[PDB]
């Protein structure tokens, strides 16, 4: 688990929004695993606009940040859940690094500010959505 929260939004995996985000929807995108709704509170989240390819990013599973190098954000086949067939997850970026199930929502931020949330994960390698992207998050 896990969310972004700036200014009148809060950003999370689509995969794990609740009945309260489906309510409040402002847009979701299935094929990136990204959901975003809106909050009555203000968000003080600072989103990096960037092309950082090293930072930092939160396991909760070993209740501890790890710094990785990680790939540009891209097209990459995601193997089928309880969640969503087989597919293709777009704006996903791949980094060398320890997840399991319960780590998506962890945050993943460079010297800019947040870059994306854990959303994949498997055979040593770990997936951040990305959200550097969505530039109306700000306004
Ligand atoms: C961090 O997630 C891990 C990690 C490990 Cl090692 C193993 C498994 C997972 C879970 C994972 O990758 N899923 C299930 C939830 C939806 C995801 C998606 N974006 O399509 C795919
Ligand atoms: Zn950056």
């Amino acid at each position: 688990s896990g969310a972004i929260y700036v200014g009148n939004y809060r950003v999370v995996n689509r995969h794990l929004a609740t009945h309260n985000d489906w309510a409040n929807l402002v847009w979701e995108d299935s094929s990136r695993d990204l959901l975003v709704s809106s909050t009555t509170a203000q968000g003080c989240d600072t989103i990096a606009r960037c092309d950082c390819q090293t930072g930092v990013y939160y396991c909760s599973s070993r209740r501890k940040h790890y710094p990785v190098s990680f790939s540009k954000p891209s097209l990459i086949f995601v193997e089928a859940s309880e969640y969503y067939p087989a597919r293709y997850q777009s704006h996903l970026m791949l980094a060398v690094g320890h997840s399991e199930p319960g780590d998506c929502g962890g945050i993943l931020r460079c010297q800019h500010g947040v870059v994306g949330i854990v959303s994949t994960g498997g055979n040593g390698l770990v997936g951040f959505a990305d959200v550097r992207d969505l530039l109306w998050l700000d306004e």
